[PDB]
C-alpha cells in the first residue's frame, strides 16, 4: 500500500512517526536512466516505463565521490561523507509528503553542495521529514554526479559537454513538473534551496532559460553562481579534460577517441586522478564542474547578471559568519582543528599564496594591507581572524551580496540574512565559529527532535527558520505579517537591509561587510 | 637713545605703542656679510665690527625672489608678497623686547615659510609686537636666502655647497646667542617656531647638530624636515644646478667655472629661471631647496629620525584642517578661488596627475580607491573634497604626525594640535576651508587689535593661542597648570592625543587622520 502512479510506473513509500504525526516518504525514485557504460558524461537520458511497483523505501546510492579522509571518527568531518553504496548507478530522488496527502501543496527542492566533488541527497542532515511536518511543504532531494563523472567537459561534444550535473538536477526537476501532481503538490509553487554548491547550483538555474518553468523561487544558502569557485572558463575546463585523459594514459588524436578511453578506465581510476588536473590547487578549487557550455549556460554568471538575463522572481539569499574558517584548516600553514591555530604575520603571508596563487606578489600585499587595520592592536588571534574572514569575504559574503544587489537593481525581492549562531552540537572548535555548512541542521529542523539535546533556543530558532523558509517558498514573503513579529524587509541596493538569525534575537542591519567587500569588487579585479 | 651694544656695535630701535604699553624694536640689524658678488651662492660671512651706531628702525630689505601675480588685487595672495625692496643685500633680522627691558627672558625665533622660493620676516603677519607685549617675550625674526641664490647645490664645493639659507637661519641664530643677553634675554631659552618651508626649516635644525646649543625648543606649524617635499636629494639638487646653468648658458667644463659665470648674471635672470629646472613641477615642486649637503644635514631627515639622531627636547607640532586648498587652485584642473569648483571624477584623476607624475598608472587608481569611500554618495563637492584631502595628508598632516610620533618614541614630550577655525578675515573663498597659512595671524595675536575688526571669539582664541605658545616656549608645556582650563596631553605613540583649536572649545582627540596616515605610510611606499 501507499502507491503513487507516476508518468513511469507506480511507487510505494512509507509512513514515518514524525512528532506524534506521519510524514510519507518515497526514498529512491528513480527520475533517469543510468548514466552507465555508453551513457558516461553523457547528459540523463529519460526515463522509460517500468512494470511493477518500484519500491521506494530505502535511500538510494550515492554518486561516485571521494570521500573526506583527512581526520578519521571525527564526526564534523565525517558527517559530510556519504551514507549509502557508490555507484554510478545514481540518478534518484527523494519526496516527502505530509499526511494527510495535501492538496496543491508548495514544494520545496533542496540541491546539496560539495564543491560539485562530493555529496548526497540521503544525508541525515538533510531529512527533509520534519520540514514536511512541521511546515506542510513537499520536500524533494535528488542525487546528482559529481566530478569528472558529471563536469568533464568538451564544448560542443555531446559525449561529454559539460554540465551534467546541472542537467541532472534539470531533469529531476523536469520529473517535479510531470509528477507531483500526483504526491499532492503544486508544480508552479516550487522553490530551489540548497547550500555552497547547492546555492550555486540553485543559482545557475536561475540563469538557465532551460529550468525558468521548472520552478518558481530560490533559495541561496552560503554560496552563488558567481562566486569566484563556482563556473570556470571553457577552455579551463577542456584542459582539465586533457589532464585528466593524460594522468590515465588517455591521451588520443581524437576529442571521441578521448572519451572511448576514459568510458573503459574503472570509475575508481578517475576518482584517483581529478586531484591532479590543476597546477596550483586551492583548498577551494573545483577540480571539475560548471562551465560555460553552451547549453545550460551560455555566458559567465557575471556577464548574465549585467545583461539583466535571469529569471526574474524571488530569491533568499544569506551567508554564515565564519564561512572561510572550514577551508583554512585544509590546507592553510599554521591551522589544525586541535589548537587555536595562532598564526604569525608571514604564516597569514603564506596563506594568500595557497589561496591565491595566480596573484601577484605584489596582489597579496593589497591584501595584507586591507585586511590588518586592527581594531586592538595587541590580539594575538589578529591575523587567525584576518585569513578566515578574507576567505569568507572574497569566495562567499561578497559574491552572494552582488547577486541580491544585481536582482534588487532589476525589480526583484530579494530578502538577505545572516547565520550568526554557533551550534551546541558543532563537533569543530570553538575558534572556527558558525561555519560553513552549519545552518542546515536548523534549516531541516534537527534541532526540534528533542533526542538530539538541542538547547531550547535553538528549537525556537530552528523553528523560526524553517517558517521563514517555508512561508517564502509558499508566498514569496519569508515574514509572519501580523504576529508583531521581527518584519525581515526587502534587500535594497541602496540601504541593503539585511535580517541576523541567533538565539537572542533577530535584528535588521545594513551593508553587510560593505568596507571589505568594495576592495575586492572595486581595487582586487584591477590586480 | 634706545642704545644696546652689540657684538659689533652699537643699534637703535624705537619704542612702539601697542596696546597701551611699549614694545621695543629692533628692525633690520645686520648678522652677516652681505653675500654679494665673491660672496654669491657661499654660507654667510659672519660680521665684523661697525663704526658709530647702526640705525635699526627700519624693515630691511627683502632677499631675492619672485612675486605671486597669479591674482593681481587680491589680498589673499599678495599678502605674502614682500613689503620691503628687493636685494641680495638681505641678511638682517629683527628684535621686538617688551617694555621695560626684562631680565632673563625667554625668546622665541621666527622662520617664515615660502615653499624655500618666497617669504620675508617683515610680513605684517609675523609682526612680533603683539606677543612681546601680551606674553612678554622676546621675538627675534630673520630673512635668509630662497630659490638658487640660497640653495643652488653643488655638493662639497664651499663656492656653492647647497642648504645656504638654512646656514642663513643659522648664523642669526648664533647671534641671538651672542647678543639677545644685552637686550635682556636668556641665550639659554630660545625657542624656534616657524610655518610651511619655516616648519620644515626649525625641525631641520632639530636634526642638525650644528644648531643644537643654538635653541632649546622647537614649535612646527603646518610643516616638518620629513615632508615629501622639504628635503631633497643631493643628486636630484645637483641636476637642478646644471638645467640652471643650462638655461642660462653657463653650461662649463668644471663646476667653479659653472658658478663663476652664474655669479656673473643678474639676479633677476637666476629669478626668471628657477621654475623651468624640473621636467614635471607639481604646485608643491620646490625649484631649489635643501638638500644632504653633508655639513648642515648629513643624511635624509626619515633616516636621521629611525637612528634617533636629533636634538632630543620637547616640541610643538600640528597642522590646519584644509591644508592642501590652497595648491588646487594653483594649477589643479577645475579649481577656482571664483566659484565652488565642483570637480568631475575624470578631473579628480588628471589632479593626482598633477601632483604625481612620477607614480604609476596603477599608483593613482590606489589613490582614487582609497579616497572614494564616500559617506553619502551624492554629495557633489565629494571629489573636491577629495582631493584636498589628498594634497593635505600626505604632504603636511601625515609627516608632521610622523615627526611628533617618532620624537615620543625616543622619550620626548610633544604636543599635537589641530587647529580647524576658518578666519572671519580670511579673503580666500570658503570652500577652500581651515587654509596653509591662516593660523599664522592668530599666533602673532592680530585679532588683538580692534582696529582689524575680528570678532570677540576670534581674540580670545588668539589670546589662548598665544599663551600656549609662550608658556611652552618659557616651561616646556603650553598649559595653564591650575586654572582648570583644558590641559593639553602629552603626544604618545600610542594613544596620539591631540588638542583641537577653534572659538568654541579646545576638546582632546586620538589617532588623527589614522586611516589615510596608514595608506600612505604603510601602502604607498609599495607604489
Ligand atoms: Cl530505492
Ligand atoms: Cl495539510
Ligand atoms: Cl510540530
Ligand atoms: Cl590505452
Ligand atoms: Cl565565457
Ligand atoms: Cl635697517
Ligand atoms: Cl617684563
Ligand atoms: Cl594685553
Ligand atoms: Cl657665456
Ligand atoms: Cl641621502
Amino acid at each position: 500500500d501507499i502507491i503513487i502512479t507516476t508518468k513511469n510506473g507506480k511507487v510505494r513509500g512509507m509512513n514515518l512517526t514524525v512528532f506524534g504525526g506521519t510524514v510519507t516518504a518515497f526514498l529512491g525514485i528513480p527520475y533517469a536512466q543510468p548514466p552507465l557504460g555508453r551513457l558516461r558524461f553523457k547528459k540523463p537520458q529519460p526515463l522509460t516505463k517500468w512494470s511493477g511497483i518500484w519500491n521506494a523505501t530505502k535511500y538510494a546510492n550515492s554518486c561516485m565521490q571521494n570521500i573526506d579522509t583527512s581526520f578519521p571518527g571525527f564526526h564534523g568531518s565525517e558527517m559530510w561523507n556519504p551514507n549509502t553504496d557508490l555507484s554510478e548507478d545514481c540518478l534518484y530522488l527523494n519526496v516527502w509528503i505530509p499526511a494527510p496527502k495535501p492538496k496543491n501543496a508548495t514544494v520545496m527542492v533542496w540541491i546539496y553542495g560539495g564543491g560539485f566533488q562530493t555529496g548526497t541527497s540521503s544525508l541525515p542532515v538533510y531529512d527533509g521529514k520534519f520540514l514536511a511536518r512541521v511546515e506542510r511543504v513537499i520536500v524533494v532531494s535528488m542525487n546528482y554526479r559529481v566530478g569528472a563523472l558529471g563536469f568533464l567537459a568538451l564544448p560542443g561534444n555531446p559525449e561529454a559537454p559539460g554540465n551534467m550535473g546541472l542537467f541532472d538536477q534539470q531533469l529531476a526537476l523536469k520529473w517535479v513538473q510531470d509528477n507531483i501532481a500526483a504526491f499532492g503538490g503544486d508544480p508552479n509553487r516550487v522553490t530551489l534551496f540548497g547550500e555552497s554548491a547547492g546555492a550555486a547550483s540553485v543559482s545557475l538555474h536561475l540563469l538557465s532559460p532551460g529550468s525558468h518553468p521548472l520552478f518558481t523561487r530560490a533559495i541561496l544558502q552560503s554560496g552563488s553562481a558567481n562566486a569566484p569557485w563556482a563556473v570556470m572558463s571553457p577552455e579551463e575546463a577542456r584542459n582539465r579534460t586533457l589532464n585528466l585523459a593524460k594522468l590515465l594514459g588517455c591521451s588520443r588524436e581524437n576529442e571521441t577517441e578521448i572519451i572511448k578511453c576514459l568510458r573503459n578506465k574503472d570509475p575508481q581510476e578517475i576518482l584517483d586522478n581529478e586531484a591532479f588536473v590543476v597546477p596550483y590547487s586551492t583548498p577551494l578549487s573545483v577540480n571539475f564542474g560548471p562551465t560555460v557550455d553552451g547549453d545550460f549556460l551560455t555566458d559567465m554568471p557575471d556577464t548574465l547578471l549585467e545583461l539583466g538575463q535571469f529569471k526574474k522572481t524571488q530569491i533568499l539569499v544569506g551567508v554564515n559568519k565564519d564561512e572561510g574558517t572550514a577551508f583554512l584548516v585544509y590546507g592553510a600553514p599554521g591551522f589544525s582543528k586541535d589548537n587555536d591555530s595562532i598564526i604569525t604575520r608571514k604564516e597569514f603571508q603564506e596563506g594568500l599564496k595557497v589561496f591565491f596563487p595566480n596573484v601577484s606578489e605584489f596582489g597579496k600585499e593589497s591584501i595584507l594591507f586591507h585586511y590588518t587595520d586592527w581594531e586592538d592592536e595587541d590580539r594575538p588571534e589578529n591575523y587567525r581572524d584576518a585569513l578566515a574572514e578574507v576567505v569568507g569575504d572574497y569566495f562567499f559574503i561578497c559574491p552572494a551580496l552582488e547577486f541580491a544587489k544585481k536582482y534588487a537593481e532589476h525589480g526583484n525581492n530579494a530578502y538577505f540574512y545572516y547565520f550568526e549562531h554557533r551550534s551546541s552540537k558543532l563537533p569543530w572548535p570553538e575558534w572556527m565559529g558558525v561555519m560553513h555548512g552549519y545552518e542546515i541542521e536548523f534549516v531541516f529542523g534537527l534541532p526540534l527532535e528533542r533526542r538530539l539535546n538541542y538547547t531550547k533556543e535553538e528549537e525556537i530558532l530552528s523553528r523560526e527558520i524553517m517558517r521563514r523558509w517555508a512561508n517564502f517558498a509558499k508566498y514569496g514573503n519569508p515574514n509572519e505579517t501580523q504576529n508583531n513579529s521581527t518584519q525581515w524587509p526587502v534587500f535594497k541596493p541602496t540601504e541593503q537591509k539585511y535580517l541576523t538569525l541567533n538565539t537572542e534575537s533577530s535584528r535588521i542591519m545594513t551593508k553587510l561587510r560593505a568596507q571589505h567587500c568594495r576592495f575586492w569588487n572595486s581595487f582586487f579585479p584591477k590586480v
